[PDB]
Protein backbone atom coordinates (compact mmCIF):
# COMPACT_ATOMS: atom_id res chain seq x y z
CA UNK A 1 0.00 0.00 0.00
CA UNK A 2 2.17 2.65 1.11
CA UNK A 3 4.66 0.60 -0.54
CA UNK A 4 3.02 0.98 -3.85
CA UNK A 5 2.32 5.05 -3.10
CA UNK A 6 5.85 5.70 -2.34
CA UNK A 7 7.24 4.23 -5.51
CA UNK A 8 4.86 6.50 -7.55
CA UNK A 9 5.86 9.82 -5.80
CA UNK A 10 9.23 8.87 -6.90
CA UNK A 11 8.13 8.38 -10.62
CA UNK A 12 5.76 11.79 -10.30
CA UNK A 13 9.09 13.75 -8.53
CA UNK A 14 11.40 12.27 -11.55
CA UNK A 15 8.87 13.16 -14.09
CA UNK A 16 8.58 16.38 -12.77
CA UNK A 17 12.08 17.43 -13.13
CA UNK A 18 12.79 17.31 -9.64
CA UNK A 19 15.96 16.61 -8.42
CA UNK A 20 15.75 14.09 -6.42
CA UNK A 21 19.07 13.88 -4.42
CA UNK A 22 17.97 17.57 -3.34
CA UNK A 23 14.44 16.04 -2.43
CA UNK A 24 16.28 13.20 -0.20
CA UNK A 25 18.03 16.13 1.81
CA UNK A 26 14.51 17.94 2.38
CA UNK A 27 13.12 15.03 3.19
CA UNK A 28 15.39 14.26 5.48
CA UNK A 29 15.15 17.73 6.93
CA UNK A 30 11.52 17.41 7.34
CA UNK A 31 11.69 14.12 8.94
CA UNK A 32 13.72 15.59 11.83
CA UNK A 33 11.58 18.76 12.28
CA UNK A 34 14.32 20.60 10.61
CA UNK A 35 13.15 23.81 8.93
CA UNK A 36 12.77 23.15 5.17
CA UNK A 37 12.21 25.10 2.06
CA UNK A 38 11.06 22.68 -0.71
CA UNK A 39 11.28 23.93 -4.13
CA UNK A 40 8.62 24.57 -6.11
CA UNK A 41 7.51 21.51 -7.56
CA UNK A 42 8.46 19.61 -4.47
CA UNK A 43 5.91 21.84 -2.69
CA UNK A 44 3.36 21.26 -5.03
CA UNK A 45 3.69 17.36 -5.46
CA UNK A 46 4.35 16.90 -1.94
CA UNK A 47 1.18 18.37 -0.94
CA UNK A 48 -0.54 16.22 -2.89
CA UNK A 49 0.76 13.07 -0.45
CA UNK A 50 0.99 14.93 2.74
CA UNK A 51 -2.39 17.03 2.87
CA UNK A 52 -1.65 18.10 6.53
CA UNK A 53 2.10 18.78 5.58
CA UNK A 54 1.46 22.49 5.43
CA UNK A 55 0.90 23.26 9.42
CA UNK A 56 1.97 19.84 10.51
CA UNK A 57 5.07 19.34 8.26
CA UNK A 58 6.16 15.50 7.55
CA UNK A 59 6.54 13.19 10.47
CA UNK A 60 9.59 10.76 11.22
CA UNK A 61 7.08 7.92 12.11
CA UNK A 62 4.77 8.50 8.76
CA UNK A 63 4.16 4.50 7.23
CA UNK A 64 4.21 6.62 3.69
CA UNK A 65 7.05 9.27 4.62
CA UNK A 66 9.21 6.26 5.59
CA UNK A 67 8.92 4.17 2.26
CA UNK A 68 9.17 7.75 0.73
CA UNK A 69 12.84 7.63 1.94
CA UNK A 70 13.79 4.01 1.29
CA UNK A 71 12.71 4.36 -2.26
CA UNK A 72 14.04 7.99 -2.66
CA UNK A 73 17.57 5.88 -1.51
CA UNK A 74 17.42 3.29 -3.99
CA UNK A 75 16.26 5.81 -6.85
CA UNK A 76 19.48 7.72 -6.23
CA UNK A 77 21.61 4.65 -6.35
CA UNK A 78 19.88 2.46 -8.66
Amino acid sequence: GAVAHANSIVQQLVSEGADISHTRNMLRNAMNGDAVAFSRVEQNIFRQHFPNMPMHGISRDSELAIELRGALRRAVHQ
